[PDB]
């Protein structure tokens, strides 16, 4: 082509190189708005002499139609064929290749159908004419939106005859069956086909069978079909249909009102976890989670007011669960998790300790070390022995985040204290944790040895039997960290006292341990020969 492209000259969007979906009339590309970096979707017309009228009507209707439920159009271009675009909010074409999965959550499929129906209600003065699998997209909030305005026109002053030719040429181009020539029944008939494609005859509600057949044969209007379905037991049973209505209205409610919506979300999560699985991506990740997160931050500010602080644990449990499950994390999640670590609530902190290994990533090592650890670690000095124990048992999972000061200076000062803790369980585990982390300190083998010998000597003087047994255990596992020189210089006399312990079980284990260290020493001595 001679002529310079509109897309390559002063174009407000960047366009990725390979379309994600292609159709006979359009290529669909991800893009980003330049000035903004706002993610967008760019529909590029396969403009030609034969489809040119279809393409131009689509552009025009995109520009003029303000219908909630259509892809929300940002800008159009039609000067240059081969630069003929409709640019919309970022949408995702419906994953038909995954319908098998999504079909598993019937409430999901029914919820999307309900979104398509509200849109066809706004469109009722218009004919759409193009309803098909290719019509269907998902926005970022997981809601089902409509594309394809090629045939779209107003019903007022509309020649059936005129529309039928367009409709014929359109269906001929797409290599598809024209459902009918009647503008008054084409949408009802196209809606039936789509619903049947969404829901196989063994997954279609019994109480929807007749209604769907009616529209499938163009006997009734979409709006009529809508009132029937709204009346059925299926519709009224669908907990996602109701919850979605609450969600959509979230920002017109007062703060107690919003809190009820989240309370409703929580009860559904407790009583029917499954209803939030196998949904179209977006609703959980980009609608539900960020709204909960917002409500959680409010409550956490309320917490320091010393209103609804008992919802802190349950709501945060949902967020930590669903963010992890979807591997998505909203802007400021990092700040949310920080704030929650500063909360002095014990039940919160138990919850966070459970998710900490999974929070490394979403949150960077520098953020963990910098903003999380200093609160995390005070857990060791809390009055509840169970919070101290759990903090203790969690140390190994975050230790690879820590600065050199944190790890090599401060960590062991904490552990030296928990080794004399009033709780026997904490004493027992402290020696295990110290053995565990001994080899990730940045010190010399010599000092690692001094650290171990000292910690094991302490535990083997313990009044209770359990921490003595834990010393012998860590000594068995540590044998590979002591060369024969250190064994001979030092470790033999760390072990040997346990040989004389009052507890028969310690004496028995210490003897077996001792022999194994003796054997190691004996073997190396025998191999020397330089006289």
């Amino acid at each position: 082509p001679l002529h310079m492209s509109i897309s390559n000259f002063q174009f407000p969007y960047t366009i990725e190189e390979t379309a994600i979906t292609e159709t006979a009339l359009w290529q669909c590309f991800d893009g980003t708005r330049k000035a903004d970096s706002l993610p967008v979707t760019v529909f590029k017309a396969k403009r030609s002499p034969e489809n040119e009228s279809l393409i131009l009507n689509a552009v025009h209707k995109s520009k003029i139609l303000k219908i909630p439920g259509l892809c929300t159009v940002l800008e159009t271009f039609d000067s240059d064929p081969q630069s003929t675009f409709i640019v919309t909010e970022r949408v995702v074409p419906f994953p038909w290749d995954n319908l098998g999965s999504l079909s598993q959550n019937k409430f999901g499929v029914e919820l999307g159908i309900s979104q398509l129906l509200a849109t066809l209600g706004f469109l009722k003065n218009f004919v759409l004419g193009t309803l098909s699998k290719d019509s269907v997209f998902i926005n970022i909030k997981g809601e089902w939106v409509l594309f394809g305005l090629e045939l779209c026109s107003s019903k007022e002053g509309l020649s059936a005859f005129e529309f039928a030719s367009r409709a014929r040429s359109y269906y001929n181009i797409i290599g598809s069956q024209l459902p009918c020539e009647d503008p008054n029944t084409i949408d009802s008939m196209g809606l039936g086909l789509l619903i049947k494609s969404l829901m196989a005859p063994s997954c279609l509600p019994k109480d929807w069978i007749v209604n769907v057949n009616m529209i499938s044969d163009g006997k009734i209007t979409i709006e009529n079909f809508r009132k029937r379905l709204e009346n059925t037991e299926t519709w009224r049973s669908n907990p996602l249909i109701n919850f979605y209505q609450e969600l959509r209205e979230l920002h017109i409610k007062d703060p107690q009102g919003k809190l009820v919506v989240m309370s409703n979300l929580e009860n559904l999560y407790l009583e029917s976890r499954e209803i939030f699985r196998n949904l179209t991506p977006g609703m959980i990740e980009n609608f539900i989670i960020p709204e909960l997160c917002e409500i959680i931050k409010l409550l956490m500010t309320q917490s320091i007011s010393s209103n609804a602080s008992h919802k802190l644990v349950p709501f945060l449990a949902i967020v930590l669960d669903l963010t992890s499950e979807t591997n998505t994390f909203p802007v400021g999640f990092n700040d949310l998790i920080t704030q929650s670590f500063k909360l002095p609530d014990r039940q919160v902190r138990f919850l966070l300790l459970i998710y900490l290994p999974k929070l490394i990533g979403p949150l960077s090592k520098s953020e963990i070390s910098s903003r999380i650890y200093p609160h995390f670690i005070q857990g060791l000095t809390d009055s509840d022995a169970t919070l101290r124990l759990q903090t203790l048992k969690t140390i190994p999972c975050i230790v690879s985040c820590l600065t050199e000061r944190q790890l090599n200076n401060e960590l062991l000062r904490f552990l030296a204290k928990t080794q004399v803790d009033s709780d026997v369980e904490i004493r027992t585990w402290t020696v295990i944790i110290i053995s565990k982390i001994s080899t990730i300190l940045s010190t010399s083998v010599g000092n690692r040895s001094n650290i171990l010998a000292t910690a094991f000597t302490k535990s083997l003087k313990d009044p209770q039997v359990k921490p003595r047994l834990a010393a012998l255990y860590g000594l068995e596992k540590s044998i590979e960290l002591f060369d024969v020189n250190t064994i001979a210089n030092k470790i033999l006399t760390v072990i040997a006292p346990g040989l004389l312990d009052k507890s028969p079980i310690v004496r028995g284990r210490a003897k077996i341990l001792f022999e194994e260290y003796l054997e190691k020493l004996e073997k190396e001595a025998q191999l020397i020969q330089t006289n």
